[PDB]
């Protein structure tokens, strides 16, 4: 009802945790929805949306995402048709369908969209979830990004397997790294993004050579702290930060 | 004696960097070394003239040594090394000396030119000059003697540094992690205003694992391997300001 936590919703057990603030990252949105066919039909969603919560699952090839925003029938009425592939509304729940993507609006200010293989959890399953909400773990800033809506912009990622994600961000061939949990926060600078993310090491130490050189590939600061590798002063383009967050499902 | 010189001999052997550069498509990297030591007209108004110059640098004695071939008319030389601009002349056979506070130069024949740059110990131009009568004789690595010789049809820049170890790291713009390696082969062509090049360094005892290895590429955006114990380095690039600063900082 009004104590819904928008990451139960999406659920536990993911690769990737994603939370993206709409305002001040509109130009990275749409940058990204232009590739889809519904880039006209998502642009006014996405007008509409405050906050989108997300986390993807490797194993049955799926992104849940989660809305707040504001969504009255007449909005949402306009923007559904067969004509686009869809199918479906009922007890004050607009629930649409179609070949690999659903959406539905459970109330004026949520969304929930599902997208992805046929094995994607059915959406009656994730709405269970507003009721009985899953409780993942997310670290202390994902979680304080989350709850700060307005006061910052920062897309905030917590992703599970650092060293299979981390390949993308350092312009690598596919590696396999024996490396843990990174988190990312990044926020908008004009055309770019600054970032800063840290990394689990586990017991495996960096030395100063290693070190150094990777502080020369991203052009950023560099430092250890306990077993954890933290980068700051990053930066990466608006643009390759978009095919960037496309290439976790691709 | 000018029957035939080897300017290699001329520089002299025992030098801890060798140096080749024909000016033509070098023109510009030329200057700013020149810029960064001295400011006078008259070497500039030499290399002007010249088609190649062959160099050698002595860190003991602080000191370059250079010999180019070029055209050094009596017209042309006459109207440089004005006494206003602080050039002390002798002459004495009919072999004339221009001497200065950091430069000495000599025009021994009207296609020669030898010059000595440094500190108070660097060589006596005489001594340099008895060298065009009996020559030393460096050793230097195959590709190195290859550039010398092909004037015309190469604007390949070529050193030979004995103690790669330091210059690599000012090259690359690593930290000096001194751990002494051996000798650097650099070979470099223009291109723009920047530099491409390749290099091996023998690397000894000391190691060089396959991350390191890859990071390096990356880093440097260059082919990278090791035949040996030879650290190779293909299609680097170096800004030539930068390259400039590097070969002009050996000396203070």
């Amino acid at each position: 009802k009004a104590s819904v936590d928008p990451l139960g919703v999406v659920g536990s057990g993911a690769d990737v945790y994603l939370y993206f603030p709409v305002a001040g990252n509109e130009n990275l949105i749409s940058r990204i929805i232009e590739n889809h066919e519904s880039k006209a039909d998502i642009k006014k969603i996405v007008d509409r949306t405050t906050a989108v919560y997300g986390a993807f699952f490797a194993r049955s090839k799926e992104f849940r995402l989660f809305g707040s925003g504001s969504y009255p029938y007449a909005f949402t009425n306009l923007i559904f048709s067969r004509s686009d592939g869809w199918a479906s509304t009922e007890h004050g729940i607009t629930y649409y369908e179609s070949e690999h993507t659903d959406v539905s609006i459970p109330a004026p200010h949520f969304s929930c969209v599902i997208f992805g293989s046929s094995k994607r959890e059915r959406m009656s399953k994730m709405l269970s979830r507003l009721v009985n909400p899953d409780r993942p773990q997310l670290p202390p800033r994902f979680e304080k990004e989350c709850t700060s809506e307005g006061t910052s912009q920062t897309v905030a990622l917590y992703i599970k397997n650092g060293g299979h994600f981390i390949t993308k961000l350092l312009n690598f061939p596919q590696l396999n790294l024996p490396l843990g949990a990174m988190e990312l926060y990044l926020t908008a600078r004009r055309n770019e993004y600054l970032y800063t993310l840290s990394l689990q090491l586990g017991n495996a130490k960096i030395n100063f050579p290693i070190q150094f050189l990777i502080s020369r590939v991203l052009n950023a600061h560099i430092h250890v702290e306990g077993d954890r590798l933290i980068i700051e002063d990053g930066t990466i383009s608006a643009e390759r930060l978009a095919s960037v967050i496309s290439s976790l499902y691709s």
